[PDB]
Protein backbone atom coordinates (compact mmCIF):
# COMPACT_ATOMS: atom_id res chain seq x y z
CA UNK A 1 0.00 0.00 0.00
CA UNK A 2 0.95 3.57 -0.91
CA UNK A 3 0.56 7.15 0.40
CA UNK A 4 -1.28 9.69 -0.90
CA UNK A 5 -2.65 13.15 -0.58
CA UNK A 6 -4.01 15.92 -3.18
CA UNK A 7 -2.93 19.33 -3.61
CA UNK A 8 -5.35 21.95 -5.48
CA UNK A 9 -2.85 23.48 -8.23
CA UNK A 10 -5.87 24.76 -10.71
CA UNK A 11 -4.80 28.48 -11.55
CA UNK A 12 -0.98 27.87 -12.10
CA UNK A 13 1.65 26.82 -14.33
CA UNK A 14 3.46 23.76 -14.22
CA UNK A 15 6.87 25.02 -14.87
CA UNK A 16 6.07 27.64 -11.21
CA UNK A 17 4.78 23.68 -9.23
CA UNK A 18 7.28 22.59 -7.08
CA UNK A 19 7.90 19.55 -4.97
CA UNK A 20 10.81 19.86 -2.01
CA UNK A 21 11.00 16.93 0.23
CA UNK A 22 13.53 15.79 2.99
CA UNK A 23 13.76 13.32 5.45
CA UNK A 24 9.77 13.20 6.71
CA UNK A 25 8.21 16.28 4.94
CA UNK A 26 7.22 17.00 1.47
CA UNK A 27 6.27 20.88 0.27
CA UNK A 28 4.31 21.32 -2.51
CA UNK A 29 4.48 24.81 -3.59
CA UNK A 30 3.66 27.26 -6.75
CA UNK A 31 3.06 30.31 -7.69
CA UNK A 32 0.99 32.90 -10.68
CA UNK A 33 2.74 35.53 -12.41
CA UNK A 34 0.94 38.55 -14.07
CA UNK A 35 1.64 39.43 -17.08
CA UNK A 36 4.78 41.59 -16.08
CA UNK A 37 5.44 39.12 -13.50
CA UNK A 38 4.74 40.16 -10.30
CA UNK A 39 3.65 37.34 -7.91
CA UNK A 40 -0.14 37.57 -7.16
CA UNK A 41 -0.96 33.98 -6.42
CA UNK A 42 1.05 31.76 -4.21
CA UNK A 43 0.22 28.51 -1.44
CA UNK A 44 2.65 26.15 0.04
CA UNK A 45 1.38 22.76 1.33
CA UNK A 46 3.53 21.23 3.49
CA UNK A 47 3.29 17.30 5.14
CA UNK A 48 4.72 15.53 7.71
CA UNK A 49 5.40 12.04 6.61
CA UNK A 50 4.69 8.85 9.06
CA UNK A 51 8.05 7.75 9.87
CA UNK A 52 7.73 4.63 7.50
CA UNK A 53 7.18 6.46 4.32
CA UNK A 54 10.05 6.53 2.27
CA UNK A 55 10.43 10.15 1.68
CA UNK A 56 13.02 8.97 -1.80
CA UNK A 57 9.59 7.39 -3.39
CA UNK A 58 7.58 10.29 -3.86
CA UNK A 59 6.25 10.44 -7.43
CA UNK A 60 3.86 12.93 -8.37
CA UNK A 61 1.24 13.32 -11.20
CA UNK A 62 -0.75 16.66 -12.64
CA UNK A 63 -4.18 15.75 -13.87
CA UNK A 64 -6.72 17.52 -16.75
CA UNK A 65 -9.05 18.59 -13.45
CA UNK A 66 -6.19 20.91 -12.00
CA UNK A 67 -5.28 18.78 -9.14
CA UNK A 68 -1.66 17.44 -8.24
CA UNK A 69 -1.34 14.18 -6.69
CA UNK A 70 1.69 13.34 -4.22
CA UNK A 71 2.60 9.76 -3.58
CA UNK A 72 5.17 7.88 -1.62
CA UNK A 73 5.05 4.16 -0.61
CA UNK A 74 5.36 2.72 2.49
CA UNK A 75 7.12 -0.17 4.04
CA UNK A 76 5.07 -0.87 6.98
CA UNK A 77 6.44 -2.65 10.07
CA UNK A 78 6.40 -6.80 9.79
Amino acid sequence: DAYEFAVDVRDFSPEDIIVTTSNNHIEVRAEKLAADGTVMNTFAHKSQLPEDVDPTSVTSALREDGSLTIRARRHPHT
